[PDB]
C-alpha cells in the first residue's frame, strides 16, 4: 500500500552510466563474521567533561582469506571505534596523529565550532605532534561520523581505511523504544568499495578524477560479512563511505526496511521501502523484523546485485520490540519566501566547480548570521539525458538543514526531516532551510572526494553578530 | 500534592508488640552493593528456554570476621536476577543440593498449581532434583522466588533462600525507564537477622508471632554502599523480612516516584518521601539525582536505621526520558457483592483463616476461572493500639486489584495490580480477584511464622472444561 518499492534518486544519472564505471564484483572468500566497531572509552570524566583519544595509526588487517593488507584507522588498524556523544555535555579530544602523513578529524554531522573543532582543512596535526580541542555538544539524537578531510589529500585517506561511526545522543529527544543494545540488536553498516592488489590497497592505481571507484564492497571492512541476528528487531545505522559510489541498497526478499532517521536526525514518521539509494556520506537508521521468519534464513542485503552484507536468523533470545509513536519528532517546516542564498554546483570531472570558482583556503564565499533561518538554492548544471548526467552530494559543516522542495515539488518520502548532506539530480533546484548555531569558518562541497580534492569546496562564516571576528587564513593545500 | 506520610494504621505497626526488637545498625566497615548476577540460560529451542536453579549450602563473607553458613540458589547466598518473558515457554530443573527438602515457589507467577506453583505440594527431595515447564502470560513486574515446605518456609528463607525475579510483556513495558541492571537498575532486597558468632541460628531468634533480627541486611549486604553513575535510579524495594515491616525514609526526604507494585505498573506514577512495605510487598521506585553534587550521600533507613547509602559519582550518561502521563490502562469499574470471605484472625498462636488451620488435603474453596470474582479479606484483631498487628494477606497464582478499604478508596499506590495486600485491624478490603490458569493454589499470611503455624488455606480455580479429581496428601 503505501509502501516504496523503488529508487528515489532519478536513474538517468546514476553512477552505473558512467564511462569507466566498475561493476562489484562478489569475491571468492569464506562467510566472514561481522565487524562490530568497539565502543571508545573515555579517559576519564570530570565534571560535564569527558575525555576522549584518538589515534590515527597504521596496521595490518586480515580481511581476505590470504595476506593482510596495509590499512589505516583510528585506536585501530582499520575504521575505527563507536565515539558516543551527548548532547548538552562538554568533550576534551586529543588527538594523536601516528601517520607519516598530515591529517585532520572532521566530525561530520557534529554542530561545533569552525575552522578548527570542526576539523576541516584549517586543522592539520603533524606527523607525531597531536593536538587538543573542547567543544561542547548541543543537536538532536542522530548518527554521525569521523573522517580525515587534509587537502588535497581527503580521498587517499579515507581510502587508506580511515574512518569511524558516531553516535549523537540527546535525552530530550532520544527515543528509547529502539534496539541500543550495541553490537546485537543495533549494528552499523559502513558501506565501501575497494580493489585488492595483492591484497593491498593502491589508491593511485585506481584513481579517477570523477570519482574513485573499487570493484569488492567492504561492510566495517569485513568481506562477505556474515551477522546472526538474536533478536527480532534489528536496527541498521546504515552509511555510504565510498569515495563515489552510490549504495543501492536492497534484498532478494524485499523484507521491508522501516526508516527512522537520516543524516540530521529522526524523521516526523517512519517511512516502509524495500529498497534504498544512499549517495556519499549519507545516512539512514532502519529497522528490520525478523518476527516472521523460521531460524536458519538467509535475509541478503545487496548493493544493486551485489551481496554484501547476509543477515542469519539464530534463536532469539527475547523479544526487543516495542510500539512506536506515530510522530517520532516534531519539527517546523512552515518556511517561505526567496532565496537569500545561492549555490550552482557545474562540471564533471576537471570541470568541477561552485558559482564558476575553486575551493580557495584563504576566501570567504559567504557569511549568514548565526540564529537566523534563511533559505539556500542549490542547484546542479548537468546534462539531464540519460547517462549525461551526475549526481552531486551537497555537504554543509557545522550545520543540519531540511529540505523544503525539489523543483518546486515536496522532496521525497524521507527527506522530511534534518539532513547534512543531499543528493541534486541533474537540472535540478532543491531548496535547503539553513540556520547555523555555533560561528566559524565553515566548509560546503560535493562529497564525491575526487571532486572535493579538485576543488568543489567553498566557504561560509557563520556570522555572531554580537562578535564580529578576524580571522588570519592561511592555505594550506 | 506531595505523599510525606506512611500508609498504613500506626496503631498496628510492628513496634507496638511486647517483644519488638529494634534495628542496630552494626559496627563494621562500609561494604560494597551487592548485584545479583543474571541467571544464564542452559539452552534456548524453539519457544522455550532452559533453565537449571540449585540449592545449595556455602559460606559468606557478611560480616568482617569470619563467614556465616548460608543457603543459595546457584550460590551461598540468596539467588541471581531470573529473568522471565510474557508469551513464552520455560523449561526449568530444580536441583536440591540442600541436606532437607524444599521448594520453589515462584511468588508473582501466574503458572499451574500446585507442582510448578512451587507451593508445598512440590517438595524436592535431598540429592534428588525435579523438572517443570510452564508459559508465562502476565505483565511486566518484578515478582521473586522462595522456598515454601510445610511448615519450614520461615527456617529456609532465613537460612538465606530467596531470589529476584524479573517478569517482561514486551506489550506494556516501558523502555524509557532505567533498565541497565546493575548500573541504573539495582534490587533492594531487605531482611533482619541476628549474628551469632558471625551465624544465624534461627532457633535461638524465634517467636511464633514473627521472628524478627537486629541487624538489616540489603541483598545480603551490611552497610551497603552503592555508588550512581547516572541522574535517575531505578530501586526494585522488596521486603523479605519474615515478620519485620519496612518503613523506608530517608534523612534528606529525597522524592520517591514509585512507576510500579507488586502485580507491576500503577496507572500513574506517585511521588512519595516515604514509604512502608509489609512482607512480600514490592515497589519499583525511581530517585533523581540532577540537583545533587559529587560525593553526596542519600542515606535510606529503615525507620531510624540506615540501610542503604547513594554516593554520587560522576554521571556517565543522562538516562531521564519523559514518561506519559498514564503508564498502563487498567479497568477499575467492578461492583456487586462479594462472592468469598476471608476472615484473617487471631496473633502469635491464635492466627487462623476462617477458623481453621491449614491442612494440606482440604479444599477451601471454589473459583471458576475466567471469571471476576469480589473478594472480602478482613482483620478481626482489636483496632485499639498496640493490640493489633498488620496481616498481608498473599494469593498464589494470580493478580488482584484492591477495590476499597473499609468502603474508602485505597491507598495512593494501590491502583495497580497487587499480589500482597496489608490488612489493617478491623478492616475491610474487597479485593478483584481473577485465575487465569487453573489449579490448587494457596491463600496466607505472609508472615512466614504465621504460615507455619497454619495461617494458610487453599482454593481451587477450576477450569469448566476440565473439571479434575485431585489425590492431596499432606506432605508436612
Ligand atoms: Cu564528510
Ligand atoms: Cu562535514
Ligand atoms: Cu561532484
Ligand atoms: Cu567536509
Ligand atoms: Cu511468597
Ligand atoms: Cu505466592
Ligand atoms: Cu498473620
Ligand atoms: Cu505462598
Amino acid at each position: 500500500m503505501e509502501l516504496i518499492k523503488n529508487y528515489f534518486f532519478d536513474e538517468g544519472a546514476y553512477d552505473y552510466h558512467d564511462g569507466a564505471y566498475k561493476h562489484l564484483i562478489r569475491p571468492k572468500t569464506k562467510m566472514h563474521k561481522l565487524i562490530i566497531p568497539k565502543v571508545l572509552k573515555a579517559d576519564k570524566i570530570e565534571g560535564n567533561t569527558t575525555y576522549y583519544t584518538i589515534h590515527a595509526q597504521e596496521g595490518e588487517t586480515n580481511i581476505l582469506d590470504g595476506k593482510a593488507t596495509h590499512t589505516w584507522g583510528y585506536n585501530g588498524s582499520l575504521l575505527g571505534p563507536l565515539i558516543r556523544y551527548q548532547s548538552g555535555r562538554h568533550y576534551h579530544l586529543t588527538l594523536v596523529n601516528d601517520l607519516p602523513e598530515v591529517t585532520t578529524w572532521h566530525w561530520h554531522g557534529l554542530n561545533i565550532p569552525g575552522p578548527i573543532e570542526d576539523g576541516g582543512p584549517h586543522a592539520p596535526v603533524l606527523p607525531g605532534k597531536s593536538r587538543e580541542i573542547k567543544f561542547d555538544v548541543n543537536q538532536p539524537t542522530m548518527t554521525a561520523w569521523l573522517h580525515p578531510h587534509p587537502c588535497p589529500h581527503t580521498a587517499e585517506q579515507v581510502w587508506k581505511g580511515l574512518a569511524a561511526p558516531v553516535a549523537v545522543v540527546n535525552p530530550l529527544d532520544d527515543l528509547p523504544q529502539l534496539p541500543h543494545t550495541w553490537g546485537v540488536d543495533d549494528i552499523p553498516l559502513i558501506f565501501q568499495d575497494r580493489t585488492f592488489h595483492d591484497s593491498q590497497w593502491d589508491y593511485q592505481a585506481d584513481y579517477d578524477m570523477d570519482g574513485t571507484l573499487g570493484d569488492t564492497a567492504l561492510v566495517n571492512g569485513t568481506v562477505n560479512a556474515e551477522f546472526t541476528v538474536t533478536r527480532p528487531c534489528l536496527r541498521l545505522r546504515v552509511l555510504n563511505g565510498a569515495n563515489r559510489r552510490e549504495l543501492r541498497l536492497n534484498s532478494d526478499q524485499n523484507i521491508v526496511m522501516t526508516q527512522i532517521a537520516s543524516d540530521g536526525g529522526f524523521l516526523p514518521h517512519a517511512i516502509e521501502m524495500t529498497k534504498i539509494m544512499l549517495t556519499n556520506a549519507e545516512r539512514a537508521e532502519i529497522l528490520l523484523d525478523f518476527s516472521d521468519y523460521k531460524k536458519g534464513d538467509r535475509i541478503v542485503l545487496k548493493a544493486d546485485d551485489v551481496p554484501i552484507l547476509t543477515l542469519k536468523v539464530g534463536e532469539f533470545t527475547e523479544d526487543n520490540r516495542r510500539q512506536l509513536p506515530k510522530t517520532l519528532k516534531q519539527i517546523e517546516r512552515d518556511f517561505t519566501g526567496s532565496p537569500s542564498h545561492q549555490v550552482i554546483m557545474e562540471g564533471m570531472d576537471d570541470s568541477v566547480r561552485i558559482n564558476g570558482k575553486l575551493y580557495d583556503m584563504t576566501r570567504i564565499d559567504d557569511r549568514q548570521e548565526i540564529g537566523k533561518n534563511e533559505i539556500w538554492d542549490v542547484s546542479n548544471t548537468n546534462d539531464s539525458m540519460p547517462g549525461m548526467g551526475m549526481i552531486h552530494p551537497l555537504h554543509m559543516h557545522g550545520t543540519e538543514f531540511l529540505v523544503l522542495s525539489r523543483n518546486g515539488k515536496k522532496p521525497y518520502p524521507n527527506e522530511f526531516g534534518f539532513k547534512d548532506t543531499v543528493a541534486v539530480n541533474p537540472g535540478e533546484h532543491v531548496k535547503l532551510l539553513v540556520k547555523f548555531n555555533v560561528p566559524g569558518i565553515f566548509m560546503y562541497h560535493c562529497h564525491i572526494l575526487e571532486h572535493e580534492d579538485t576543488g568543489m569546496m567553498a566557504q561560509i562564516e557563520a556570522v555572531d553578530p554580537n562578535n564580529p571576528q578576524h580571522w588570519n587564513l592561511k592555505d594550506l593545500c
